């Protein structure tokens, strides 16, 4: 029992260890909705920064080196669980503080651009075009193997620039 007690599924250990090796060259820039990811991991209740760290480790492990986690500036003050993961991401040039959806669309426009996330439809629509949904189990980050359905591409080719 206890919704809070169980969220200490955080006792299952996770360390952000990004292997110091160069990445593959034609992969797409991974744009991460830091808030969405952190809330999904925190069961829409906690800002669970480990959610972001886990998601970065996933793409870092596939060889992606152009990764940007957007998180609001005030999420550095703010009910944030394990904020130490944000500090580490910031200092490794993987995290930019928004001063909000427009920044991800802007960024993914400028780069090859994949958005990792679950009026003014112009901005809302652009997100649909590049959306990569996800789920967590615990520290396990899972993304669909056909990001856009069976008609659309495979995961491997969805994350390639060509």
């Amino acid at each position: 029992t206890g919704t809070q007690r169980f969220k200490e599924a955080l006792q299952d250990p996770f360390t952000l260890c990004l292997a110091n090796v160069p990445g593959q060259p034609d992969l797409r820039h991974i744009v991460i909705d830091g808030s969405n990811v952190a809330m999904v991991h925190g069961l829409q209740h906690y800002f669970s920064s480990r959610g972001i760290a886990i998601a970065v480790q996933y793409f870092w492990d596939r060889g992606h080196r152009d990764i940007t986690v957007f998180v609001p500036q005030w999420r550095f003050s703010a009910k944030v669980r394990e904020s130490h993961f944000l500090q580490k991401l910031y200092s490794l040039s993987l995290l930019s503080l928004t001063p909000d959806d427009r920044f991800m669309v802007k960024l993914a426009e400028e780069t090859d651009g994949i958005i990792v996330s679950n009026e003014s439809e112009k901005w809302m629509a652009i997100i649909r075009e590049r959306l990569l949904p996800f789920t967590f189990v615990g520290n396990l980050f899972m993304v669909p193997d056909d990001p856009l359905g069976r008609n659309g591409p495979t995961l491997d080719e969805f994350l390639k620039k060509p």
